[PDB]
């Protein structure tokens, strides 16, 4: 009795085999750029699901973008450049009598928080992810809020700087262009000429954090500003939702020492704290594999 | 039976007498700036509640509903924080009960009251997840999820006017810098208008006055009004990407001058995460009018009594 879950990131596919309590039995990571390559990615997924396995009760998939959870399709992921991808149908060519379920990445994480994490107690909280992009999932009554057609929570594509950086979504000035890994490239390209002896020219989160800790001037400017914008974003979430608490999650937390304080400084100055009512902003006690545990719970709740 | 409703604005107090369908029977408005004067406001409210009742059996007054800006504790009827008014911990319901100790008094945020009117009387009656956004003196939001207003943890949800649209921008009455309200409401006209004086050699920055000058062809007022509409567009875009509402209902006194900014909203807000995939979100103006703030505050009472 087992479930297989998948997280489709932009530069790697993650897999796990879990039991019926979403406890991980095995997990792996396959380097692959899925950008504009859904068919090839899905063949790799099928191959790697088969590799991990009769008593496969389902496959759960966490992915970026607008998903139709009813049909198992990826309507629009501008993170991946995927347009109307029939993910469930395509995997069912390989695994005919195995349920496939798809949901937005951060919604899957939030299922994990609800069942295993600091969303055990709470009934109204928000989950914000930091890393490659910026994600949001809001829980209202221990239920994820999906909005009219499952698209709620594209908080990364709220405008934080009108007229600012061009986003992958087609808009200018999206929060994700300032309050995620994308900022390091957007701003780092502009700063090259001013900082010609910077170590830094790979703008992945890890590399930027490494250089910032090493005292590189450009890297610390990038990391400092990204934290400020993330602070604005979390403040916005607070003033908008009045959540009981905000739970920060995501791979960016490997470098939390470089931005959490900045987030707290900004986000704790909010509409309700002006009256003396503080909103708790806390980091998840779950780790990176909870994206996969959550995608598994996607299947498990469909069963029971 | 009847109820009396009140809307506490920043420069006037509005009143209505209402039957139990929220139909307005009487109304009045007193020009009074309640800015840092809660005690005087309550005396005026008490006076005008009585005036609304007229010669009626006061025994038939079923309750009083009050629409107001800011963070309200809707259980105790306190105004915890209205930075629009400069009020903090005003025990509005208790102060009123001192005058009317034997009738219910209910308090809620202004745009929540309007949204009750949309739910019962308007374009919200036929929807289950929609967002209501008010334009005028400030920028309000109420979101309905399953035909219920979403209040969040302590009733504070929807301070969307105090999301940051321009980091480092205009100082807001809430204490933050760069709030959406400083760009997508009447406040923008003062904020930006003061900066544009030297560029355009209009001195009253109220919404009505700026609208008048913009229609008359005043370059400054036209520039103010266009940009305000752009910012309101971004605000509504953000609402859409955040909530994926079935629809957005625009409401408020700012709509008296809708022809000066509504097309700018649609241009910006229609470009959103879901419309990129061919799914349009309807953005429409309410068919209700200004008195629905008062009808909503009456519904606040009625639908808590019955
Ligand atoms: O925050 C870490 C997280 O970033 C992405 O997911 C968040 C977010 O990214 C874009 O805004 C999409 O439009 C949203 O639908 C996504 O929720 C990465 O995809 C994810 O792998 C990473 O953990
Ligand atoms: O939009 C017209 C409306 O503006 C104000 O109410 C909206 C909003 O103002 C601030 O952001 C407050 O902090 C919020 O609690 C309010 O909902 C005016 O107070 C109102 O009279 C007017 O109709
Ligand atoms: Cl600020
Ligand atoms: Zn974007
Ligand atoms: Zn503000």
């Amino acid at each position: 009795g087992f479930v297989v879950s998948v997280k489709v990131e932009e530069e790697q596919l993650l897999f796990a085999l879990t039991d019926l309590n979403a406890e991980i039995i095995e997990n792996t990571s396959i380097p692959f750029s899925s950008e504009k390559k859904p068919e090839e990615a899905i063949e790799l997924i099928a191959k790697n699901v088969k590799k991990m396995c009769n008593h496969l009760l389902g496959v759960g998939i966490a992915i970026s973008g607008l998903v139709n959870r009813k049909k198992g399709t990826v309507i629009r992921s501008t993170m991946l450049g995927w347009e109307n991808v029939a993910l469930e149908a395509m995997l069912h060519a390989h695994f005919p009598d195995i349920p496939v379920y798809v949901d937005k990445n951060i919604n899957c994480y939030t299922l994990a928080e609800l069942w295993l994490g600091e969303g055990k107690q709470s009934n109204n909280f928000a989950t914000v992810s930091v890393g490659a992009g910026l994600g949001l999932s809001v829980v209202i009554n221990r239920q994820i809020y999906y909005g009219a057609q499952g698209g709620a929570g594209e908080f990364g594509h709220t405008t934080i700087q009108p007229g600012g950086y061009k986003c992958h979504c087609g808009q200018k000035g999206c929060l994700e262009m300032y309050a995620s890994e994308f900022y390091f490239r957007n701003r780092g390209e502009e700063l090259k000429e001013a900082y010609p002896t910077s170590e830094l020219n790979d703008f992945h989160f890890d590399k930027v954090a490494k250089s910032a800790r090493a005292g590189d001037e450009m890297a610390t400017e990038l990391m400092g500003k990204m934290g400020e914008y993330l602070g604005y974003g979390i403040r916005n979430i607070i003033n908008t939702f009045n959540p009981e608490k905000v739970i920060i999650v995501g791979e960016g937390l490997h470098h939390r020492d470089l931005f959490l304080t900045k987030i707290d400084e900004i986000a704790s100055q909010n509409f309700f704290s002006g009256a003396g009512f503080e909103t708790e902003i806390t980091t998840t006690s779950l780790e990176d594999p909870a994206w996969l545990q959550g995608a598994a719970l996607l299947v498990i709740h469909q069963l029971f």
